[PDB]
C-alpha cells in the first residue's frame, strides 16, 4: 500500500504546506478565507480563491491498475448580507498538479465557457443557478464538467458551520458526499460512481475554490478546518 | 484517552469475542444470520435473534464528564419473499452490559408493551408500520423508546447489500446515520442530538438486533461486516 | 483483515473490561497493582498477581493459514525495599482463553516446575536467577517454557517507570522487545523468531503476571498503562 | 492537534512528493538508491546523494510553546565489495526547508569542517571512523554536530536489510533509535534527550543522506521503502 494523511483544526499563515491562489488568504483566526471582503466583511463580487494541499496525491497507478480509496472532511461557511441574493460557491475538487485557477463566478474557478474541462473531478456547493443548473442551492458531483452528473438539495444555513465528509470507494467507483448542520440538527446527502482511472491524472493535488457572484457580492466563503486519508493499494 | 477498536470483514462461527441471544446464529459462510429461516431460505415469524461485541464500552465518565465520540460501519441485507409483506426491521444499538432480549416483532427484541424502556439508544431500520410509526420503511433514533425522537425515509432495496454508517460526535452530542445502496447509487441520512451522560450507562455493551414479522414472515436480516471505533477522552 | 486495538492512560476500579486473578488489584490511583503490599507499602512474599484483557483475540487462522502481527506497549515499575534482594519479575503474556494461574515466585504464575507448559508464550522481565536463569535481571523470550530461547541484560532501576515496546511481525515471525527509561536515558533491546502456529492456539487472552520472592519480598510491580493492536490479515 | 502521515512499501520514478539532490536517483526495481554505482555495482567514492519528503513538516509552535511527537521507520542496506573497508554511513535527519547537501565523506552530506552546522538533527548509521568517532560501526545521534551526543555499537551485516525505527517523545523529550536485522536475529538500540525547540526550526523538511568513501568505494545505501508520523498537539 501507499497512504498519506492528515489533520489540522486551524490554518495558520504562511503555512508551508498550503498553496493559495486567487483571493485565497489566512486569517490570523485561523480561517482559510478564500473570497476578499470588504471593509465592513463585505464580499467583493468576482472574487475568486483556490487553495491546495502542497503535496501531490497519487490516485491510480498505471501499472498495478489499482485505484486509491480516499475520505476528506471539513467545517466551513458563508456569509450572505443578502440571504436573497447568493452566489455563486464553494468546491472540494482534485485536478492535476499544476492546476491553474480558471473562470469565475458560475465556473467556480474550475472550469471554462466554450472548453472541455481539463481533469477535474469535482464536489460542489452551488448556490447560484446557472443555465447548467437545477432550482434551488444543491450539492453536487462534477465530472469534467460544471454540468453536475449528479446533484441534490442543500439546506443551507447563512453564518452556519457546515460539517462535511467526502468519501471514495475504489471497491465501488463510489463516490458519497454527506452534509451536516449540527445547530440545525439538519442534513443531506448524495452519491454516484466516478471512475477515477478516465477522469484524473495518475497524481494529483486536491483543494479549495469558491466564487463571489459575478455582478453581486453573494456570499463569502470560509473553510475552518481540513482532514484526508488515502489509500493505494499493493 | 481510553480508545478501544475492531474490524471484521467477516463472522467466525463460534467466534468468542461475540455474544449471541435468541435464533442469531452464524454461517459457515461467514454470515451474522439474525433470524431463523425455512429449508427454502423463508425468514419464520416471531423470530428474534440479537448479537452483541462481547468487551464492554466505556461511553462517559461520571468522574471526569468525558462522552466517548465514536463510530461503526456494517454491511447488512435482508430478503423478502414477498416484498409486499414485510416486517419488522432491523436495529444497532447500545445497551447496559447484562442487556437481554426483549419484546419481539414492532418491539425489535429491544423493547417492551406497557413498559418504559430500559436505557437503550438505537439505530432503527424499520419496515412496519406500528401505530407509533410513520407511514414507509424508515431509519429512525430511538433514545429508550421505540417511538423515535426522530426518523426518515429509507429508500430500501429487497436482496442488495446496505453500506451502513454511524457517528457520535461528543462535542456536539449529534448523532448521525447514513445508509447507502451501491448497487442502486441511492443514499439516506439522518441526524439529531442524543445525551448519552441521560441515556446510557457508564459501561455498556453494542450490537445488532431484528425481527420478523409477527404472523407473517416479513424479511430475514442479515449482517455481513462490523467494524467500530470509540475515543473517551481524558 | 481482522483488527483490534486498545489504549488507556490509566485504569479503573472495577474495569468491565478487564480480568483479575491472584492479588491483582486495581487502585484508585488508577494503578494496576500486581502484588499484595503491606501497610507501609511492602510486598508480601509469595504474591502472585495476574491480569487479562477480557476479549479473546484472534493470533491465527487454521484455515487461511495467515498469522497476525501485533503490538503492545505499557509503563511500568516496581519497587523493592531493599535493592540488593530482588524477587522474581514481571512478565507480558499470552495465552489460552480459559488460561489459570499456575506456580509463583520463579515461575511467574506462568509455568510449573514437572510439567510441560500449556500454550504460553511471553516475554520477561526476570529479576531473579533460578537455576535454569543468566546471571543478573535480563529480559527474556518464553516460548512454552520459562527456560527463555533467548535473553538480554535489563538494565533496571528501582522505583523509576520503564517504557515498553513488544512488537511481532508475521512476516518475519520476528518478536521484538524494547525497554527504556527515560528518567535514566538507558535502554534494552532482545529479539527472535517464535512460530506463534506452532506455540499458541487460534484464541488467546494477552495480559500481566507477577511474582514477589518465595521467601522474601523481593519487589513490587505495577503497571501503569496499556496499549494494544493486531492485524490478522485475510 | 496537527497531524500528518505516509507509508510506501517502494518508491516509484520521478514520484512527485519526493525531492532528490546529490547522486540520490530511484531504480525502476522500486529502490531509493542514495549513491553511484559502477556497472559492477560498485560504489563509486565521494558519491553524496540526499533525499527529502517533498511536504514540511511541522514540528513544534513558537505560539503554543507544543513540540511534535513523531516515529519514523525503514528498511535499508549497504553493499560493500570490500568488508574491511567500509565507508562511511548513511543518516535519517531534520533540517530546514531549504536545506542543501553539505559536505561528503566523513560529513555525510549534512555537516562541514570549520563550520557550525545548520539547525539539523540527525539519526546516523556511521562507518567510518573519523577523528571525532568511537571505534567502530555505531548509531548516533547528532544534534547540530556530525560530533554524536551520544552513540552505540551496530552489529552490522553486508547486503542484508536492516529495519529501522526512529521515535520521538514531546513528552520526554527522548528521542529512540532502534535498529533490526531479522535474518540475523540481531538487533540494537539508542537513547537521549533531544530539545527541538532549541535545535530545529518551526518547520523543517525529513530525509535521508548517505555517503561513500572518500577516495574509497567504502559501501553503497538503499532505502526500500519509507513510513513516518507526526503529531503536533494543540
Ligand atoms: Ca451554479
Ligand atoms: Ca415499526
Ligand atoms: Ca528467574
Ligand atoms: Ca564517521
Ligand atoms: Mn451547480
Ligand atoms: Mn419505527
Ligand atoms: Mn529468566
Ligand atoms: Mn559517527
Amino acid at each position: 500500500a501507499e497512504t498519506v494523511s492528515f489533520s489540522w483544526n486551524k490554518f495558520v499563515p504562511k503555512q508551508p504546506n498550503m498553496i493559495l491562489q486567487g483571493d485565497a488568504i489566512v486569517t490570523s483566526s485561523g480561517k482559510l478565507q478564500l473570497n476578499k471582503v470588504d471593509e465592513n466583511g463585505t464580499p467583493k463580487p468576482s472574487s475568486l480563491g483556490r487553495a491546495l494541499y502542497s503535496t501531490p496525491i497519487h490516485i491510480w497507478d498505471k501499472e498495478t491498475g489499482s485505484v486509491a480509496s480516499f475520505a476528506a472532511s471539513f467545517n466551513f461557511t458563508f456569509y450572505a448580507p443578502d440571504t436573497k441574493r447568493l452566489a455563486d460557491g464553494l468546491a472540494f475538487f482534485l485536478a492535476p498538479i499544476d492546476t491553474k485557477p480558471q473562470t469565475h463566478a458560475g465556473y467556480l474557478g474550475l472550469f471554462n465557457e466554450n472548453e472541455s474541462g481539463d481533469q477535474v473531478v469535482a464536489v460542489e456547493f452551488d448556490t447560484f443557478r446557472n443555465s447548467w443548473d437545477p432550482p434551488n442551492p444543491h450539492i453536487g458531483i462534477n465530472v469534467n464538467s460544471i454540468r453536475s452528473i449528479k446533484t441534490t438539495s442543500w439546506d443551507l444555513a447563512n453564518n452556519k458551520v457546515a460539517k462535511v465528509l467526502i468519501t471514495y470507494d475504489a471497491s465501488t467507483s463510489l463516490l458519497v458526499a454527506s452534509l451536516v448542520y449540527p445547530s440545525q440538527r439538519t442534513s443531506n446527502i448524495l452519491s454516484d460512481v466516478v471512475d477515477l482511472k478516465t477522469s484524473l491524472p495518475e497524481w494529483v493535488r486536491i483543494g479549495f475554490s469558491a466564487a463571489t457572484g459575478l455582478d453581486i457580492p453573494g456570499e463569502s466563503h470560509d473553510v475552518l478546518s481540513w482532514s484526508f486519508a488515502s489509500n493505494l493499494p499493493h
